[PDB]
């Protein structure tokens, strides 16, 4: 008949066992049924956020028909997941749809109150049979809902239901509204205790229970794009089939947690991995690689270090970000060079981060440019620019600069950001900084510092910097950092190795162009002689290699000079530096 | 246990409707919350003055004596940087 053509008969599909076992649920299948055996408007409608299992609520609801574990006057009804495409689809006559519809409303008449309708997508039921000049579901539905006799159970998501059926008061009023909650961690962690089975079944493989609590725990706490159970179940599908995959091609046969943190990290690539000897012995010489890029101003590598550490080992601040950190020297000690050597240490870029120079934002305003502007002004749909560029990657490492330039009343948007890493641009969604590292460099005390770095310990030359900080900031804000530490003008040995490093990037960029060039070590001394100040560091020095190597020698090599091949000794002139082909 | 239904029932079923608690206290739920300054120095120690207080407010909402114009909680914290505000 009419009811075969359009509807789809979910309590015959349980009954062959042909859907998933679904465990919980009990206060809303509960309201659920307590909906259902009404007088009037018997409809209850899930409302619930998108992918919270809300289609597992009717389907379980129509397994616990099929095992009789309902109330008596539900026992041998028959549930039917009503389809609108398959109404809407043959019907570009007249009427055509009304047609249908009400032959399928005097079945559901003739069914005696024995069929529970299912309609999902409530929200499709509304704009339905929008025709020019036509009815659409609302209006032809609208008549037996509220007499009590047709038994509808709606589901939709929560931002549809404002859109689509809060627009239409009338059939808003028809229903009743049964909220579906997205579940916490440990029932989370039942459900999927109940669904191994059925990926065992399918896949042939066994799944560890904690790789199970750990998908589930890791799953609430890193991704934010989906909602329980939903990334749950699609983390433990996705090691699935890797592990299927890894089998069938080319060792193990399980799944496990190292599974689960190897599919998180392939999907962003949070570092949830587990410390491999590789990883780990790169760990332990952190400030040996630090100092592989950085000489010198070992103290902050040391508090960098220590709080990257305590971010892989297990032993993050869940609410606070990864490092709070405030960097504090004379202008030219590689601070921005700290910054890129933590940014190639964890991304093997300088640029796979984000710096954001607070020199630009010397005005109020400009807090509306990185966390956005309300509803109904210019810029709304588009997001801040930090907030954005944190949501694509949220585990990066965020970098202001010049923190005496701008206002005093930027740093509000920081006190939420080092309170709890969380940050709600234009639109009204809040962005996790719990992945996050930010740093701030200033050039406050340069002067005290160039003066009592000799002659001090490094602890009261932190104590009287952050008075001088104190004197600048406000005391809300320095509390939210983890540490502040202090750097210090360069010895001459610090210049002379970073000549070294500019030599080795040097013959590393000539060896891509094809050249074996060697240097006096004179003429090395000569460089330390020519960039040297104490006031400004080593951008004195990055203007003297400049000059004094890029104008000379590509001059050289336009003029036909240097063959590949030879050996080029960069020796000296009387005055200046000469290279020799050899 | 019942066969009637009363006005409590109807709380029940008010607070299976839109959230708020008016189902009459079940003993749990009251012996829990004559404890609440009590409860609330398992997280926040010291600051006794506002911890009563909000306490005293709450109360005040689940007895029934709340202003059913006004809403229950309207505070202004005030305190140094650090001292349990936020918590
Ligand atoms: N209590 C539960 N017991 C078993 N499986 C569950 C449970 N809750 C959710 N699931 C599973 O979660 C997955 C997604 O739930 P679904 O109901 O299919 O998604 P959804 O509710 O339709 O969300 P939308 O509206 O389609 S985005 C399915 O594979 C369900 O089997
Ligand atoms: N009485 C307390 N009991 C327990 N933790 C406390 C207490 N007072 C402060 N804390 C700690 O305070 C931290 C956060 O305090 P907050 O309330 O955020 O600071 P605040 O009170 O908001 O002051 P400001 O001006 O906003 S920084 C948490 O990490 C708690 O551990
Ligand atoms: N320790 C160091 N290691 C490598 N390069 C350095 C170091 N100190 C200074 N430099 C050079 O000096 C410049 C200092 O950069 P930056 O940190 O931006 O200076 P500032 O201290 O003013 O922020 C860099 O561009 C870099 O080329």
């Amino acid at each position: 008949q009419a009811l075969k053509k359009y509807t789809i008969d979910l309590t015959e599909r349980a009954e062959q066992g042909k859907l998933d076992p679904v465990i919980g649920r009990d206060e809303e299948i509960r309201r659920t049924i307590q909906v259902l055996q009404r007088r009037t408007k018997n409809n209850p409608v899930l409302i619930g956020e998108p992918g919270v299992g809300k289609t597992a609520i009717v389907e379980g609801l129509a397994q616990r028909i099929i095992n009789g574990e309902v109330p008596e006057g539900l026992k041998g009804r028959r549930v039917l997941a009503l389809d609108m495409g398959a109404l809407v689809a043959g019907a570009k006559y007249r009427g055509e749809f009304e047609e249908r519809l009400k032959g399928v409303l005097n079945d559901l008449a003739k069914q005696e109150g024995n069929v529970i309708l299912f309609i999902d997508a409530l929200h499709t039921m509304v704009g339905a049979g929008k025709a020019d000049g036509a009815m659409d579901a609302g209006n032809m539905l609208k008549p037996a809902l509220a007499r009590g006799e047709l038994h509808c159970v709606g589901a939709t998501t929560l931002d549809e239901y404002r859109q689509y059926i809060e627009k239409d008061a009338a059939l808003e009023r028809r229903f009743q509204k049964v909220f579906v909650a997205e579940p916490s961690v440990e029932d989370t962690i039942a459900i999927l205790r109940g669904l191994k089975e059925r990926y065992e079944l399918h896949h042939h493989v066994q799944i560890t229970d904690p790789a199970i609590v750990a998908a589930a725990t890791l799953s609430h706490r890193y991704i934010a794009d989906r909602q329980l159970p939903d990334k749950a179940i699609d983390l433990i599908d996705e090691a699935a089939s890797s592990i299927r995959m890894q089998i069938d091609s080319k060792l193990r046969n399980k799944v496990t947690d190292a599974e689960i943190a190897e599919v998180l990290a392939r999907w962003t690539g949070i570092p949830v991995s587990r410390m491999m000897e590789s990883e780990r012995e790169k760990l332990l010489r952190m400030e040996q690689e630090l100092h592989h890029r950085v000489i010198g101003q070992n103290e902050a590598v040391d508090a960098v270090s220590n709080a990257i550490r305590r971010s892989r080992a297990g032993l993050a601040d869940p609410n606070r970000p990864i490092g709070s950190f405030l960097f504090l020297g004379p202008t030219g000690v590689g601070k921005t060079e700290l910054c890129k050597a933590l940014a190639n240490f964890m991304f093997d870029s300088d640029e796979a981060m984000v710096r954001i120079d607070m020199s630009e934002f010397m005005e109020k305003h400009s807090v509306s440019r990185l966390v956005g502007a309300p509803p109904g002004y210019v810029g709304y749909e588009e997001g801040g620019y930090l907030t954005e560029a944190v949501r694509r990657r949220p585990y990066s490492v965020i970098l202001l600069d010049a923190v005496e330039k701008a206002h005093p009343d930027v740093f509000n948007i920081l006190l939420q950001v080092l309170d709890d890493g969380r940050l709600t641009d234009g639109q009204g969604r809040t962005v996790d900084f719990r992945n996050t590292v930010v740093i701030m460099t200033s050039n406050l005390g340069s002067d005290l510092i160039q003066e009592r770095f000799g002659e001090l310990d490094y602890a009261h030359m932190k104590e009287l910097v952050l008075g001088v900080v104190s004197h600048n900031f406000r005391p809300e804000f320095i509390n939210r950092i983890d540490e502040v530490v202090v750097f210090h003008p360069l010895g001459e040995q610090h210049i002379a190795s970073i000549a070294q490093i500019q030599l080795k990037r040097l013959y590393k960029r000539l060896e891509e162009r094809g050249y074996e060039i060697h240097i006096s070590d004179e003429a090395l001394k000569l460089l330390s002689e020519n960039g040297y100040d104490p006031v400004y560091g080593a951008r004195p020095l990055k203007r003297a290699i400049q000059q004094q190597i890029e104008n000379p020698l590509a001059q050289q090599i336009l003029s036909g000079e240097l063959v590949p091949g030879k050996v080029i000794r960069l020796e000296v002139n009387e005055d200046r530096i000469v290279a020799v082909q050899h």
